[PDB]
């Protein structure tokens, strides 16, 4: 079986389609699946005019024949009686079906040739070889030999069209093999069972038996879904459809998906009972080991970035690939601060209240569970997020990028060691090297939270891709600035300086500007535009300014665009309320800032604006959590739930209600029992 | 045949000459599949090809008269 991977399909030369009887007929048994049939034939004529070697093996003649025979038998009775067989249908259907195929194909210039066979024809070797050389000749002549079994005179380990197709594919020595059947694939139990798990690849029934048999002779077998649209062009498209069949890539190559997740769940439950300074000691040891074997990891990083450099794929990426013992020291000290602050994050009380005699309760913090972080290779965060997990005592699934994968593996074994030290388990599992983002993205019930961290491309591709799963992270940092008629100019000057000039590539970086039109005449417009020129900032403009000015800067494509570089649209309005309108109209509710000296307008703004965060005489670059004294954050959430913007450690917990009644019961508290409600909010511990 | 059968008689042709038609088709193809350089100077194959095409032709012709046919190889 030369081919082994669903990219290698691009290069199959000789392939053998095989349609099932379910494909041809409908459920009404009143015709054909003409749409499906002609679709298959169009795909085959395409993939053959390409140059490939293709030879269908049909089926379902008897169904068509039965339709025809029934109609005739109706049409041949006495009108009196109207007022109250394998071989026959076989032959009739064979004729009509060949005619139909022939018209359809000749619509594409190609030519066909019926070839009927029987079972004993395989037992005579000479017959077998005559058939073989015949088929090879036909194919060599650019012909599409539509094979079938001579059921018309001799109905039938060849016991079907399927085993037939297998034996053929072997003898013909073809590349591929497609059993376009009724069902869509394979599971470890019927759909009306437990374990509806698709066998997108198959390691190592009648269908499956033939699959085994043939696959043991050099062919590469597939099984698709007959009713699955654009089947063949997509299988050749390489995309994972149906149950591909190849040999094993066992855990020596990769644990498939889940065992990692469940191992992580288990170890999370383990460390759940390992609170008091256990994980603190763990992160202490981890920072130590980070500063103790950096030479190894420095050299791994150096070599891996040097390897990636020959590709030269992305200057931002290749620059983030920088790693030096300065960053190592920064990571170590941040992790030390994590160890410090992470003392009593978990298992902490929130409420203390009694309802009845000896009937108290509380609502206690608790890890979230299985976390899947995803990020372009910025390996500096790997130990960061690992420390976050092991402080929060929740498991963590890891999947970065192919870049720096070796350095990532180094960091991974580092942290795995440091955790196995105390924790009794590597309650963490990395996986990389072609981890089919969409697939595990679709998998549910084990993962909890998607944490994209790489860059805006990642978060976008996720949001558009992610479906039915808690995600995090913003989509784009379309910040907004407003300056009031009650604001000194140089303030706004240095403010816009720190705003745009500081790091235009940031996510939380400003990309717009809004000014009270009243003060437009105060030369401040010119001041700021000239300052932007001092920084060489591309300036766009909007309808209000274009109306206002004569020559002016160029226009703007769309108010809801982001640049990431020295480009910032600028608009101007009269009304603070109008500012509210515009912001809410375009802004991502991500960030905002007010520069003014009156609080009345300022506080009205603040109370009215619905950003993720608002400010006063400050900088959008303040949005880093670490700047908030929040400790090591994990990301920036614009989602309307559970967390806003700076997401520290607490954004990685939930609560759990616990109660200890004596013998209490619900109906007991009703008037039928001497039980009351107290709701005395006991002072939390 | 369609006449003498719409009359009511019982008729069932037994054709021949598939290989000739097949040879015509095969020759044309073999021409159409050479390098333009070389252009400047088998029972079973023709059998099957002719069988297909011939059955198609009979089928169109007969269906022009309402009757229906059915290939039977032996």
């Amino acid at each position: 079986p030369t081919f082994t991977e669903r990219s290698q399909l691009k290069y199959a030369r000789r392939l053998v389609v095989k349609l099932g009887s379910a494909v041809i007929t409908r459920e009404d048994n009143h015709g054909l699946a003409l749409g499906r049939l002609a679709s298959i034939v169009e795909q085959v004529a395409e993939c053959h005019l390409e140059g490939r070697e293709v030879m269908m093996v049909t089926s379902g003649a008897v169904a068509f024949g039965k339709q025809k025979l029934a109609q005739e038998l109706l049409m041949s009775l006495s009108m009196r009686e109207t007022l109250n067989e394998p071989r026959a249908a076989a032959a009739v259907g064979q004729s009509g079906l060949m005619s139909l195929y022939d018209a359809m194909f000749a619509q594409y210039g190609v030519k066909i040739a019926q070839v009927l066979v029987t079972k004993p024809d395989f037992y005579n070797e000479e017959t077998r070889n005559n058939l073989f050389c015949t088929l090879s000749e036909l194919i060599s002549l650019n012909i599409v030999p539509i094979i079938n079994t001579n059921d018309a005179v001799s109905p039938p380990p060849i016991k079907d069209n399927d085993s037939l197709s297998a034996m053929l594919a072997a003898e013909v020595q073809a590349d591929l093999l497609i059993l376009m059947s009724d069902v869509d694939g394979i599971y470890n139990k019927p759909p009306w069972e437990d374990g509806a798990k698709l066998m997108h690849t198959y390691t190592s029934d009648s269908k499956v038996k033939a699959a085994t048999w043939a696959l043991d002779r050099g062919v590469s077998v597939v099984i698709c879904n007959g009713m699955q649209e654009k089947a063949i062009k997509t299988i050749i498209g390489g995309r994972k459809v149906g149950t591909f069949f190849t040999e094993a890539t066992e855990s020596a190559n990769a644990v498939p998906v889940e065992v990692m997740a469940e191992n992580a769940r288990t170890g999370s439950r383990q460390m759940q009972a390992l609170t008091p300074a256990q994980r603190a000691s763990a992160v202490n040891t981890l920072a130590d080991l980070l500063v103790s074997r950096e030479k190894f990891i420095l050299d791994a990083n150096a070599k891996d970035l040097a390897e990636a450099q020959k590709s030269g794929l992305a200057k931002p990426l290749l620059s983030r690939l920088s790693l030096n013992p300065a960053k190592l020291k920064n990571l170590s000290v941040g992790l030390k601060q994590i160890a410090e602050d992470s003392h009593k994050n978990v298992g902490r009380v929130l409420r203390r209240t009694r309802l009845a005699d000896q009937l108290e309760l509380k609502q206690v913090t608790v890890p979230i569970g299985v976390l899947l972080v995803i990020f372009e290779s910025r390996p500096d965060s790997l130990p960061q997020v690992a420390a976050l997990a092991m402080a929060s005592a929740n498991g963590l699934l890891l999947k970065g990028g192919k870049e720096a994968a070796h350095s990532n593996k180094a960091l991974m074994e580092l942290v795995k060691e440091a955790l196995a030290t105390v924790g009794a388990e590597h309650a963490v599992s990395l996986v990389s090297t072609r981890e089919e983002i969409s697939d595990l993205l679709s998998m549910e019930n084990h993962i909890d939270l998607i944490i994209p961290r790489g860059s805006s491309d990642l978060v976008r591709s996720i949001q558009q891709q992610s479906l039915h799963i808690p995600v995090l992270g913003h989509a784009e940092g379309v910040c907004h600035v407003y300056i009031d008629r009650d604001a000194d100019l140089e303030k706004a000057l240095r403010i816009a300086r720190d705003a745009k000039c500081d790091y235009p590539a940031a996510c939380n970086a400003m990309e717009t500007l809004l000014i009270h039109e009243d003060l437009m005449s105060g030369a401040i417009f010119g001041d700021v535009c000239n300052m932007l020129k001092r920084e060489g900032v591309k300036i766009y403009a909007g309808p209000r300014l274009n109306q206002q000015l004569t020559f002016g800067p160029p226009a703007a494509k769309s108010l809801k665009h982001e640049y990431g570089a020295l480009e910032c649209c600028i608009e101007v309005v009269p009304s603070l309320d109008e500012a509210i309108n515009h912001i809410h109209t375009y802004g991502s509710s991500h960030t905002d800032v007010i520069v003014t000296e009156n609080d009345a307008a300022a506080r009205q703004f603040l109370g009215s604006v619905d950003s993720a965060c608002v400010f006063h005489n400050a900088s959008s670059r303040f949005a880093d959590g670490f700047r908030f004294g929040l400790g090591a954050e994990v990301g920036i959430s614009t989602a309307r739930i559970h967390a806003r913007g700076p997401v520290g450690v607490e954004g990685l917990l939930t609560t759990k209600w616990i109660l200890e009644g004596q013998d209490h019961a619900a109906a007991d508290f009703a008037e039928g029992g001497g039980r009351t409600w107290l709701h005395e909010t006991l002072p939390l511990d």
